[PDB]
């Protein structure tokens, strides 16, 4: 029933799914890059340009700054269980945290800028996108697991399904590809015109949802045949993500704007407000 949108004007802002401006976060000094609820809908993480993660409730109160990265971070994830929160950098690191702002890890491995970051459904694996061209999937001991080769671009986005055997990455090389937890490649999903931004799955894990500067999202099903397209923002798509019950789709990008569709390519809404780029949307666990 609440969704979140990043913006490049250093804000956050809350909306219901009637449109309503409900809230704007601000305390960033520089843009915000991606947003993420807790698993209970009542706590909001934002990653910054300015280098820190920060918490929030609804009544937009600032509840704790995640101070360590020493470039922008760049994406944000809660673990299932609520207990562990995930960032990932330009410093080309992830660092896990606890709920009061704590450093628990540094996950050192990639060789470029960390761009996305997005815990498995068990709360065991952490997967990373790079732009050195991989996703690198790690424990929660900082330990490396695997290295997702084959994009052949920077990886942009990571998504895993909600069954927890399949990975979805997003690259500048204009496609999603699919893998499994042990790093082989099953599928790559061609049909984008420019860099692929973002990567979903819908909760039934049947339908994949990409976003992309060519101004479109697709949805594909999981042999990677595309269903569909939807036309309607006119510039960059920067990030995509479903409603919990799966009835909706919401986009962000470039134009300034989120909107949000139905599962048959309607438009239900545009939320207009943020003064820059939109730069990610997240839905609240209801």
């Amino acid at each position: 029933q609440t969704i979140a949108s990043a913006s490049d004007d250093k804000t956050v802002k809350l909306w219901n799914r009637n449109g309503q401006l409900l809230q704007t976060l601000t305390g960033h000094s520089s843009s915000v890059t991606g947003v993420a609820f807790s698993p209970d809908g009542q706590t909001i993480a934002s990653a910054s340009d300015d280098k820190t993660v920060k918490l929030w409730n609804r009544n937009g109160q600032l509840l704790q700054t995640l101070t360590g990265h020493s470039s922008s971070v760049t994406g944000v994830a809660f673990s299932p269980d609520g207990q562990t929160i995930a960032s990932a950098s330009d410093d080309k690191t992830v660092k896990l945290w606890n709920r009061n702002g704590q450093l628990l890890q540094t996950l050192t491995g990639h060789s470029s800028s960390v761009t996305g970051v997005a815990f498995s459904p068990d709360g065991q694996t952490i997967a990373s996108a790079s732009d050195d061209k991989t996703v690198k999937l790690w424990n929660r001991n900082g330990q490396l697991l695997q290295t997702l080769t084959g994009h052949s671009s920077s990886v942009t986005g990571v998504a895993f399904s909600p069954d927890g055997q399949t990975i979805a990455s997003a690259s500048d090389d204009k496609t999603v590809k699919l893998w499994n937890r042990n790093g082989q490649l099953l599928q790559t999903l061609t049909g984008h015109s420019s860099s692929v931004t973002g990567v979903a799955f819908s909760p039934d894990g049947q339908t994949i949802a990409s976003a992309s500067d060519d101004k479109t999202v697709k949805l594909w099903n999981r042999n990677g045949q595309l269903l569909q397209t939807l036309t309607g923002h006119s510039s960059s798509v920067t990030g995509v993500a479903f409603s919990p019950d799966g009835q909706t789709i919401a986009s962000a990008s470039d134009d300034k704007t989120v909107k949000l569709w139905n599962r048959n390519g309607q438009l239900l809404q545009t939320l207009t407000g943020h003064s820059s780029s939109v730069t990610g949307v997240a839905f609240s666990p209801d």
